[PDB]
């Protein structure tokens, strides 16, 4: 039961490639009980593909829902949280299937490049208009740890707490092949008509094709030889699916379908790709010196996407701009996925993380 | 210069999958002297997309050109080597772009479904064929090192050494994932016609798309952070190449449409995911218990696609059946492409295995 403002309605948002948005929709949840003190607000900033929707109550799941809830890792018995959808989204908050204001369809082809320093305005707007003027913690995974990450920056005294999941502040060049091939899937659809598509069919074979290669950079080799090996469909074909691997992928990038917009998944692959923390800024350094937040980074051993690599030039840039830093480190067959699966290893990480510990 | 030969004219090929091919061209090439005790005779088994020349003198540059010629690990003074186009293949030996006899047009969708077992029988009749009835070695790489595996299943007595560089005798679930994700690209292409394009304009989007793809799983991550980091084009597009790995990847595309043909690359995906070298056995420990060879098993350490995990569990197979077995290991920047590139660390394994060392 999403909610909803509407913002950058009397002034713009000036976006860092140029050109503006107005008439911003903010799609956003919150959970948990804001205290006398205001003191125990915590912003979530999801993943690539996430939503306003951590949690549900009532039986749905949400998600991170093994994480949340009573007496979780992200308690809502201590916290009020708030999450929302990110501005180029396309679960409630302005996004390229938005209604354009200027011509009344969606803005397709004309949905102007938008960067994470644009999605944490939008977030800052948002806690203005809810009246929360501190948090206790920001916390994201992945493309939502880089979001916090940019809070740290920009807002260097309004957070006690940065809890980063499975991020670095640059995304490699493996990493820019892979979204750069899933963006040519899409874009290469017959259907996809230069982003103008919502009056005709959608580019689902695309889309639905770079979800299945999302997905093989998000967990690990280890994994899917557990759960399937060599595992064959029992009524295959050649050319489709022979393997249950090749099934599962199959049914997962259909499902995906049903949830997200190839043109919202084209906009935010190139927001994190793009990523650079340095933007707006005289360099690197400069940026992360600003950072005066208690600042966790994580880095799961086993992440095919965010390698180690990546995680240990991101722990020397914070370290070179004398970031508060605690690094921690383990492995998971979940790799990527894991801060989404593996509580047992995040649940303490999380915990401390909200609390200052 | 390739050569080719008419075989299986008078009896059909009788292929494992079923059906059945007749008036297959072999191309192939063969390189050195045959001595008079025609004891240095090796042959080379070609990788996913390579062809019969690996190696020439004139200028031009083969697949395997700087491990090859005088006096090189792949020593044309020494060895008479025979290298020739597997049957599938899209450079002379007969595969779904070569004209069907029955029809007077290619196979394109009617081209049988084939397997590295049928690939072998076609070069053991090569080599009948040019009067070859032992072998001092066979040497291939990736799904070459396939080809060189089934040989020493099928053809006991008929080869002195077995060097497989950089593969497993089975394919991972994730490296399948990789090969049904490229399969996918290419069939939902709308040029595809369900293969029967070449009247028509060919499926290029998906196959470069595909090859894209397989190049981020042939190096290493490492070698992408060195080659270009997070390097920009100077003039880039947001939707199509920004980065320079993006610039390099869409080149390296679309060059490869200039020497590959779809129809081939789908038929070739699926002999490399299918690949079970217990095909027509009791069961694999039979198979592996065949072996007489003496074999040479490398595994790049830091190999993306044919993975240490799958080395291993291929290296503890064939120990399992006896095999006289030789393992070797080291980490290469370049991956599953080391045993094409990485002239310092395969020249004496090659060296070695060729002589029976």
């Amino acid at each position: 039961s999403v909610q909803n403002v509407v913002l950058f309605d009397t002034q713009p948002l000036t976006l860092m490639l140029g050109g503006k948005l107005s008439y911003i929709n903010v799609a956003y949840q919150t959970y948990g009980t804001l205290n006398d003190e205001k003191n125990n607000a915590v912003l979530i900033c999801h993943a690539l593909t996430g939503d306003a929707e951590p949690y549900f109550d009532d039986g749905r799941d949400g998600w991170w829902q093994n994480f949340m809830g009573a007496g979780l890792a992200l308690d809502t018995d201590r916290y009020f949280f708030i999450s929302s959808n990110v501005l180029g989204g396309c679960k409630g908050t302005t996004g390229p299937s938005s209604i354009n204001p200027q011509t009344g369809k969606p803005y397709g082809s004309q949905f102007p490049n938008i960067v994470v320093q644009d999605i944490v305005k939008v977030q800052k707007a948002l806690l203005e208009h809810l009246g929360i003027s501190h948090l206790k913690a920001i916390i994201g995974g992945s493309f939502g740890g880089m979001q916090a990450n940019q809070w740290a920056i920009d807002y260097p005294d309004f957070m006690d707490n940065i809890v980063n999941l499975c991020s670095s502040i640059y995304f490699s060049a493996e990493a820019i092949g892979f979204n750069h091939v899933m963006r040519q899937a899409v874009i290469n659809d017959p259907n996809f008509n230069g982003g103008d598509y919502y009056e005709g069919t959608p580019p689902d074979q695309g889309l639905s094709i770079a979800r299945m290669l999302g997905m093989l950079t998000y967990r690990t080799d280890l994994q899917l030889a557990k759960a399937f090996g060599r595992a064959t469909k029992s009524d295959g074909s050649f050319w489709g699916d022979y393997f249950q691997v090749e099934s599962y992928l199959s049914y997962q990038g259909k499902k995906f379908l049903e949830r997200f917009d190839a043109n919202s998944y084209l906009h935010l692959l190139r927001a994190l790709d793009m990523y650079d923390p340095s933007l707006g800024y005289e360099n690197v350094k400069e940026a992360l010196s600003r950072i005066k937040a208690r600042y966790t980074l994580v880095s799961v051993t086993t992440d095919q996407l965010f390698k180690p690599i990546d995680l240990y030039k991101s722990k020397q840039l914070l370290e070179q701009s004398g970031v508060d830093l605690h690094f921690y480190e383990f492995p998971s067959d979940y790799g990527h996925d894991a801060f989404l699966v593996d509580y047992d290893q995040f649940e303490k990480r999380i915990r401390d993380g909200l609390a200052g510990n």
